[PDB]
């Protein structure tokens, strides 16, 4: 491989990563209490689960799937239209809604991928009128997707909600007003011994859904665990922002994606969290003398900015407003 995708010696992927047989698998058709408490355990223990039954459409998922595969199988001269001035964008500020295709890297060596992403709430016709233009069907598929996702996902942070003694709602404001759907392509790698598909990290914002159908994610638990692959259920991935908001009574996930000499990947991941322009602090509602506040109140943008430069350590982007 081109020396810009080798990744320095001590990020490098170990070839034998166990599966994690302790990844929690939440089946939301469980009588209520059931699935607040399931939930919560994984949040404070984990920060990642599975979801299952979780009420969105099998062939929803099977179709966006399809057309989000039959978007990286498009030829160069169609995609060159989501490349701004002739290259793909960069992971920074600002993040806009309208689509492109991204690099991503670490300042220094590139992930050996392709995202393809765009905003989707809410869902208006100059929105839509920004995502790709093929596949055809791209559009009415992924706005039904989008839809569906964020119903799941608002469903899961209100179980948050209860579990955490925070009132229902708590979440449904500004604190969600942003959904990025990346879908992430991993093309096969002639070394995988040397390449990340993505390199470990919290994802910042405050909690992600994502699809997958193979293997290549991995979780940090200084021990990396293989996250078994259901097509038919969401992984769950708390983020940074939600680890703040919880004052870290809640994980966030840690995880990474290892490359793979014979077979291509997709992932559908869908980002929710704050707009750019929120504080962010621990909830004043769960604070005491006996549970002090670990974070000052931030700046999202701020944040936001230090997040997608800094990987000097996972949580560089909340650093410097750590406090007690
Ligand atoms: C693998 N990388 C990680 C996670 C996804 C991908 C791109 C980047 O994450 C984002 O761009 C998200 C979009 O909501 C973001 C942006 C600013 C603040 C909080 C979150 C870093
Ligand atoms: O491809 C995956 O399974 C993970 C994707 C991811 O973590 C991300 O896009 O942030
Ligand atoms: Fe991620
Ligand atoms: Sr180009
Ligand atoms: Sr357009």
């Amino acid at each position: 491989v081109s020396e810009s995708f080798v990744a320095p010696l001590e990020k490098r992927a170990e070839n034998d990563v166990p599966l994690g047989n302790d990844v929690p698998i939440i089946d939301l058709q469980q009588d209520h209490l059931v699935v607040v408490q399931q939930i919560t355990k994984a949040c404070q223990d984990f920060g990642l689960f599975q979801v299952i039954n979780h009420g969105l459409p099998e062939k929803l998922m099977a179709e966006t799937m399809d057309v989000c595969k039959e978007f990286f199988a498009l030829p160069a001269e169609e995609k060159e239209k989501l490349q701004p001035k002739g290259e793909p964008a960069k992971f920074e500020l600002p993040l806009e809604q309208k689509a492109k295709l991204y690099v991503e890297g670490e300042q220094a060596f590139l992930y050996w991928k392709d995202t393809l992403a765009h905003g989707c709430h809410p869902l208006d016709e100059e929105l839509v009128n920004s995502w790709p233009e093929k596949p055809a069907t791209y559009r009415e598929v992924v706005a039904k997707y989008s839809v569906e996702v964020r119903k799941l996902t608002m469903r899961i942070l209100d179980y948050i909600c209860e579990g955490l003694g925070l009132k229902l709602g708590y979440f449904d404001n500004e604190l969600s007003q942003i959904q990025m759907m990346l879908t992430n392509y991993y093309p096969p790698c002639p070394d995988p011994s040397s390449t990340l598909g993505s390199g470990g990290h919290y994802d910042g914002n405050l909690i992600t859904l994502l699809q997958q159908n193979l293997p290549g994610l991995q979780q940090l638990i200084a021990k990396w665990i293989a996250v078994e692959p259901i097509p038919t259920a969401f992984v769950v991935n708390l983020g940074l922002t939600l680890k703040v908001i919880t004052n870290e009574k809640f994980e966030g996930s840690i995880h990474r994606v290892v490359t793979n000499p014979t077979r291509d990947r997709v992932s559908i991941a869908t980002f929710i969290g704050p707009d750019y322009s929120c504080t962010i602090e621990p909830a004043k509602e769960l604070l005491s003398q006996d549970n002090p506040p670990l974070y000052k109140p931030y700046s999202y943008a701020e944040f936001g900015e230090i997040y997608l430069s800094d990987k000097s350590d996972y949580d560089a982007g909340v650093k410097p407003y750590k406090i007690n």
